[PDB]
């Protein structure tokens, strides 16, 4: 049985090495009408999704401990917390669940908690001083993974009423992108039924009257193994191209919905970093700097880390390393993410397995 506060392994929750399914759908109808139903009971469908079993396992693992983890945060996240606390707090329940071991099982990226305006990629660094606010909006993103299979899963935090209708459009246009998600759907297809639904809603906070906008330059995106980014895009706005879901592919559905312009642009502090995937072998002489990339090749490998986490794992004086391998190409910044200041941003966002037989919203219990 789960401790309360949670503190037990998933792995040792399930004593049979059988993690729990996600919510499992019938893929979309074809826009002539045929079912896709042929899938669930096909024997050549069913044979090729066994020859994965292993694969959706671990996602099912990696899932199960992000589940617990939310539940978890639901229950105590507050204002006046500071952002380092709350994400110390999580992470330390998502090490714990994920029985975190090395490259093996853990973190798959940093814990986002972006706050208001910024919709996207802010954790505090060591020295933040920022305390979360009753009227703030919290989009709390974090992933765990087993071998590289990752779970992308958030949710928006409020503690104002003001904010419902907001996060209800962007909860629907969420539950959309996954409903029209689906083997030879068309990406553009997606884009623009998220944005229909987002955009049907109109909030109003202090006086103030909007049109729920999506976040036009944010979209969702295909998972590949210690891969957060695979390099298809699920848009949530019309204009996107008309390239198709392929069969076997893990999808990240999220949706972000704002009060602004509906466009983000790099701003603040950055935190967030990550290895290009793309880049090879690139011996380096310059001692800080080999030794801070030995460090991530070590720990993280290809999966986003944050400053807070070299900390954690005894490094200092590394940020002229780490604008070094930023300058070199072998790691990329992710800075925080923002619309206009005074806006409000919300997120909604679940991993989808398209698997032979069936869809499966394996973050979705
Ligand atoms: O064109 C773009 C550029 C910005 C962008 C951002 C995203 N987001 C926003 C939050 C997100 O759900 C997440 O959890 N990110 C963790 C993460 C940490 C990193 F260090 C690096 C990377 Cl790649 C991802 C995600 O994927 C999604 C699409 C786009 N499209
Ligand atoms: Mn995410
Ligand atoms: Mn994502």
């Amino acid at each position: 049985v789960q401790t309360d506060p949670p503190s037990v392994p998933i792995c040792d929750l399930y004593p049979n090495g059988v993690f729990p399914k996600g919510q499992e759908c019938e893929y979309p109808p074809t826009q002539d009408g045929r079912t896709a139903a042929w899938r669930t009971t096909s024997e050549e469908k069913k044979a090729l999704d066994q020859a994965s079993e292993e694969i959706w396992n671990d996602f099912r693992e990696a899932a199960e401990a992000h589940r617990q983890v939310r539940k978890y945060v639901m229950s105590w996240i507050k204002p006046g917390m500071t952002m380092i606390e709350i994400c110390e707090k999580l992470e330390d329940c998502s090490r714990k669940l994920i029985k975190e071991n090395g490259l093996n099982a853990g973190l798959a990226f940093p814990t986002g908690c972006s706050l208001n305006n910024c919709a996207a990629h802010y954790t505090p660094n060591a020295g933040d001083t920022t305390v979360l606010q009753y009227d703030d909006i919290c989009k709390i993103d974090f992933g765990t993974h087993i071998s590289g299979r990752i779970i992308d899963c958030a949710f928006t935090v409020t503690f104002n009423p003001k904010y419902d209708t907001l996060l209800k459009a962007v909860k629907d246009a969420t539950n959309t992108g996954i409903k029209c998600a689906g083997i030879d759907v068309r990406l553009c297809d997606v884009g623009e039924a998220i944005q229909e639904v987002m955009e049907s809603y109109e909030v109003e906070i202090d006086g103030k009257t909007y049109q729920v906008k999506p976040i036009r330059n944010l979209n969702g995106h295909s998972i590949g193994q210690y891969r957060i980014h695979a390099g298809k895009t699920v848009p949530i706005v019309k204009g996107g191209e008309a390239t198709r879901m392929e069969e076997g592919e893990v999808y990240a559905i999220e949706t972000f919905g704002s009060t602004g312009k509906g466009v983000v642009h790099d701003d603040m502090e950055c935190s967030h970093y990550m290895k290009n995937f793309d880049v090879g072998h690139v011996p380096i002489r310059l001692p800080r700097t080999k030794h801070l990339l030995n460090v991530i090749n070590e720990n993280f490998g290809t999966l986003a880390f944050c400053r807070r986490w070299l900390d954690r794992l005894g490094e200092s004086k590394y940020l002229m390393a780490l604008k070094n391998l930023c300058d070199l190409g072998i790691v990329d910044p992710y800075p925080p993410l923002c619309d206009i200041k005074g806006s409000y941003t919300a997120q909604f966002e679940h991993t989808i397995l398209l698997r032979p037989t069936c869809k499966e919203v394996v973050s979705r219990g």
